[PDB]
């Protein structure tokens, strides 16, 4: 139901994948198909994306950035440490495991829903929320219809997690997240949002959520 879990490593330089590819393709015994795109991400910014098929890896770099490029990688097979070490002798870069702050947690969640269309208009795709918590476990869940009438009710918000659903939570129930232990956010039958990890029910990430977790580990 939720196959895919995404581990991410925050990279010291941006790389050009395009000019070592060859290099793998002879270590692995096998010609890695390689996608190049360069990406808008509207706020109603601009990224390069690289994905890498062989279990994935999924590369995001901005120039105009101090921590340039990051990657996330999903499936098991351990050809990805032979890709993670491959990465580290052909281009001599230094990759750290990203961890997610609560706040970024919540980041997470609304750009796991969050997108624009051609016209600039904002959509949600809503799921069943679940909010989970340990300091001893409890959690909260909102269902996908309360998400849309807690949208609608609001407004308009590139962030309904944050601007809508959370202060809600406030409001009517009395419960501070931002003040509680928050281990695990579930977005039923879409993402499951951790400290350490993002799991998904399909083989790849929103851009916008890239985008946060590019965003995120800035110095």
């Amino acid at each position: 139901a939720m196959p895919y879990t995404w581990k991410f490593l925050g990279i010291s330089k941006q790389l050009s994948l395009e000019n070592g590819i060859a290099k793998l393709n002879q270590l692995l015994n096998l010609e890695v198909d390689l996608d190049i795109q360069t990406i808008r991400v509207p706020s109603d910014d601009e990224y390069i994306r690289y994905e890498m098929r062989l279990s994935k890896f999924i590369f995001l770099g901005n120039s105009k950035m101090e921590v340039p490029m990051f990657l996330c990688y999903c499936g098991t097979d351990n050809r990805n440490e032979v890709v993670l070490q491959w990465l580290k002798a052909e281009y001599g870069v230094i990759m750290w495991p990203i961890k997610f702050e609560q706040k970024t947690m919540i980041k997470l969640a609304d750009a796991s829903i969050v997108h624009v269309t051609k016209e600039n208009i904002e959509q949600i795709t809503w799921f069943s929320s679940k909010l989970y918590f340990e300091p001893r476990q409890f959690s909260i869940e909102i269902p996908r219809e309360s998400c849309e009438g807690l949208a609608l009710g609001y407004g308009n918000t590139m962030h309904p997690y944050n601007d809508a659903i959370v202060p809600y939570i406030y409001n009517e129930t009395g419960m501070a997240v931002e003040r509680l232990p928050l281990t695990s956010v579930i977005l039923a039958g879409h993402t499951k949002i951790m400290r350490e990890s993002i799991v998904t029910s399909t083989r790849s990430l929103r851009n916008r959520v890239l985008a946060v977790v590019l965003q995120s580990i800035q110095f």
